[PDB]
């Protein structure tokens, strides 16, 4: 029993957090989602180009296990992001009145539920799944160009996304615990839903301020 204004600090960092691995969550989304329904879509474009017809050669049944693939994937992540977003925010200021270690124990749930997204078991799935043969063109048929081009681009964007918000939660959770070890200062704002990325790159570690200017 010690109120002062530690449920502020805490409530800060509880959506720090969040913010970043909600923010890979939609990117990461949108790619895997844009990999299947991309195969189908560009195969269309060559089919139709004069045959216009399209069929299942290998778009559809890929597309099969594809959506299905991000859909339990981020399904457990965004949901987990999600309701913990709320429930850590309350769960943080329960936590440090009885002195707990809730600051080293998000570590162990955040870097948990990361590990998942950040490591999509369908990226290795269908990439083994065919293997025999790596980033080029071995099919002769105009088919090559939207597989090659979407195996690519697939792997390309899904490590684009996970490039910086890798970086970012790696300065964030370790911030993080630092914030509420060291307790440097607090803040008190109800962060609702504005501005959100770009008042946390200005109060974040020196690495994302180049990212919170150059993003409108």
């Amino acid at each position: 029993d010690e109120p002062q204004s530690q449920w502020d600090k805490v409530k800060d960092f509880a959506n720090v957090y969040v913010d970043a691995v909600k923010d890979s969550g939609r990117d990461y989304v949108s790619q895997f989602e844009s990999s299947s329904l991309g195969q189908q879509l560009n195969l269309n474009l060559l089919e139709n180009w004069d045959t216009l017809g399209s069929t299942v050669s290998q778009l559809q049944e890929r597309l099969g296990p594809l959506t299905r693939d991000f859909w339990d994937n981020l399904e457990k992540e965004t949901d987990w992001v999600r309701q913990e977003m709320n429930k850590d925010l309350e769960e943080v200021k329960q936590k440090v009145q009885p002195y707990l270690d809730e600051f080293q124990k998000k570590w162990k749930e955040d870097v948990e539920l990361y590990r998942q997204k950040a490591s999509p078991q369908g990226a290795e799935l269908q990439e083994s799944a065919r293997q025999k043969l790596q980033e080029l063109q071995g099919r002769l048929s105009p088919v090559a160009e939207e597989f090659r081009d979407r195996m690519r681009t697939h792997v390309d964007s899904l490590r684009t996304q996970l490039a910086p918000h890798s970086e970012q939660m790696r300065e964030s959770l370790a911030q993080r615990l630092a914030e509420l070890k060291s307790n440097p200062t607090l803040n008190e704002y109800h962060s609702s839903a504005k501005s959100h990325l770009k008042s946390l790159g200005e109060k974040a570690r020196p690495a994302l301020e180049d990212l919170r200017h150059s993003l409108m």
